[PDB]
C-alpha cells in the first residue's frame, strides 16, 4: 500500500519535470515552474477541467500534447485505483 | 480482465466512427477526424465538459443527441468499472 | 441489483418531475419540459457543472435550490454506488 | 460506518469555519458567511469547478491557497472512499 504511495509521488516529479520543459514557455500559468506544473498535474488528476481548461488550449499550441496528458490520467487513475483497494483488502 | 480491455477498445473505435459520421459536419473541431472523435468520446468518458461543454451545444443542432451520449456513458463508466474490479478480484 | 435499478428510475421520474415544477418557469432551457429535467438531472448526477453551472445561477433566483440537488447527488451517488457492488458481490 | 460519517461532518465544519476566515474577505460569494463556506467546499469536495473556479482565483489573491485544498481534497476523497467501502463490507 505504502509502496504504490511511493511509486505515485515519483511518476508526479518526473510528469512535472517533463510537463515544465515541454509546455512551460508557452503555458507559464500551467507549466511555468515545478509548483505551478506539480499543481496543474494534480488538477488534471482529479479530472478537472482536463480537456476544456489544459489539454484543447495547448494542443493549438503542441498539436501531439494528448500522447503526454491522456497516458498520465490512465496511469494515474489506475494508480490511485490500485491504492484505493490496497486500504480495502487490509480492512 | 483483458477481454473486457479489448471490448473497449472496439466499442471506442464504432463510437468513434459513428460520431465522426453524425455530427463531423456540423461540429468539424471535435468530431471531424476520427482521431478528432477519440479525443473527445475518451473526455466525454473522464465526464470532463460532457454536456455543458459537448452535448448541449450539439443538441442545438441534433435534439436527439443524447440518445448517444447518455448509453455511451452508462456503457464505458460500466465497463470501465468492471474492468476496475476484474483486476482488484485477480490480486 | 434490478431491484435497485428500478429504485433508480422511480426517484430520478419523481425528482425530474419535482424539479420541472420548481425551476422550469424560470429556468426553461434546464427544467421546461419533464424530458429537459430527465437530462439535466443525470447531468447534475454525474457531477457534470453541477455548482458553477446549474445550482450557483439557480441558486440566485431560489436561494435555498441546494435543500433539492444536495441531498439527490448524495443519493444518486450512494445508489449508483450500492448498484456497482451488487454487479461485483455476483462476481 | 457511522464513526466515519460523524468524522466527516467535524472535519467539513472545521474546514467551513477555516476557510471562512481565511478567504471570506476577500471572496464573500464563495466564504462569506459559513454557510456559503460548507456550500463551496461540498462542490470542491465531489471535484466540480474546484482548481480553475475556485482554487486558482483564490490563489491570485493567496498563493499558498493550495496548503488548505488539496489536503481537503485528498482526505474527504479518502474518508468518502472509506466510508463507500463500511458499507461494502457490512453488506
Ligand atoms: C501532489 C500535489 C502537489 C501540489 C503542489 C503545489 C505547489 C504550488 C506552489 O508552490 N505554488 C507557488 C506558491 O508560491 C503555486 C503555483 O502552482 C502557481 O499556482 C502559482 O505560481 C501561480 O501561477
Ligand atoms: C482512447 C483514447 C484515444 C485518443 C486518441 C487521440 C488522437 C488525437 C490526435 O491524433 N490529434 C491529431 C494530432 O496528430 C489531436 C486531435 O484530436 C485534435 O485536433
Ligand atoms: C436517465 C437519463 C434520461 C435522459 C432523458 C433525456 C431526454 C431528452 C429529450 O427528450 N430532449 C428532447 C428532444 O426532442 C432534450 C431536452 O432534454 C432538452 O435538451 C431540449 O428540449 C433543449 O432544451
Ligand atoms: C455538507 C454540505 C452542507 C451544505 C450546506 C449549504 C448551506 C447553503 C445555504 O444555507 N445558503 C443560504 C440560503 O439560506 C446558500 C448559500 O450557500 C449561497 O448563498
Ligand atoms: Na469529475
Amino acid at each position: 500500500v505504502g509502496s504504490v504511495a511511493a511509486l505515485l509521488t515519483v511518476v508526479f516529479y518526473i510528469a512535472a519535470v517533463m510537463a515544465t520543459n515541454l509546455y512551460g514557455a508557452t503555458f507559464p500559468e500551467w507549466f511555468g515552474d515545478l509548483s505551478k506544473s506539480l499543481y496543474t498535474l494534480f488538477q488534471v488528476m482529479t479530472l478537472e477541467s482536463w480537456s476544456m481548461g489544459i489539454v484543447r488550449p495547448v494542443m493549438n499550441v503542441h498539436p501531439n500534447a494528448w500522447v503526454f496528458f491522456i497516458p498520465f490520467i490512465m496511469l494515474t487513475a489506475f494508480t490511485v485505483l490500485n491504492l484505493a483497494i490496497g486500504i480495502i483488502v487490509d480492512a
